């Protein structure tokens, strides 16, 4: 049994998990976290299940997205679980800027961001090898699944070229795991297609100077 006492939990994000992320410099500079969230178990059930739009291109991809919008800001996040309002507040905090600066020596102060929920949930949902738009200065993908059968596909793939088989590293879409990187001319990555209808749940933070 656990002790009859308090336990420290400074924020929803464990910022030390960003500062001390696994850090690759080759094939490109990319940080990979474990245990990004201090209280991961409730996040899967609280993830939104309405308000998504299916999007696809046959660079190729098929998935669904629900953006955070100015409507959510103006109604105090009333259509979302409170944890997503807290995540928005922490991403927009000095603590997040300080953690990224320590991890990868990139200063995001004064930059803008978009934040969206990305859901792959149908057999075949995927994204093909791509680098991200050059307008994006930093991308941070965060995963929320409590369980994931690796045989179902859906891994984030770090690649050495624009080829699905030219894999250097893989990340499973499990809560606590996340990947953050600056898009560059060789930041090739993809998502291995789903082999069955299982929801694979993530949030992407896209940081930029020039709107796109
Ligand atoms: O969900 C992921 O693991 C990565 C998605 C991605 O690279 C994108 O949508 O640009
Ligand atoms: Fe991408």
């Amino acid at each position: 049994s656990s002790g009859e006492n308090l336990y420290f939990q400074g924020h929803m994000i464990d910022f030390n998990a960003i500062k001390n992320a696994e850090l690759l410099v080759k094939p490109f500079k990319v940080g990979i976290t474990t245990n990004l969230f201090t209280d991961p178990k409730p996040l899967f059930k609280s993830y939104p299940n309405s308000g998504f739009h299916n999007i696809e291109k046959g660079k190729q991809y098929r998935f669904s997205v629900r953006e955070i919008t100015t409507s959510d800001l103006e109604n105090d996040f009333k259509n979302l679980g409170k944890c997503w309002q807290i995540l928005y507040q922490e991403v927009s905090s000095v603590q997040y800027r300080d953690a990224i600066l320590k991890a990868i020596d990139l200063d995001i102060s004064g930059l803008k961001f978009k934040m969206g929920f990305y859901k792959y949930y149908r057999t075949g949902d995927w994204i093909s090898p791509h680098k991200d738009k050059p307008e994006k200065i930093l991308n941070h993908v965060m995963f929320f699944n409590e369980t994931w059968n690796c045989a179902n596909g859906g891994q984030f793939l770090g690649l050495r070229s624009q080829n699905m088989d030219d894999i250097v590293f893989e990340v499973e879409p499990l809560v606590g795991n996340s990947v953050f990187f600056e898009p560059r001319e060789n930041s090739w990555h993809a998502v291995r297609p789903l082999l069955c209808d299982q929801p694979r749940l993530s949030v992407q933070i896209e940081i930029f100077r020039t709107q796109f």
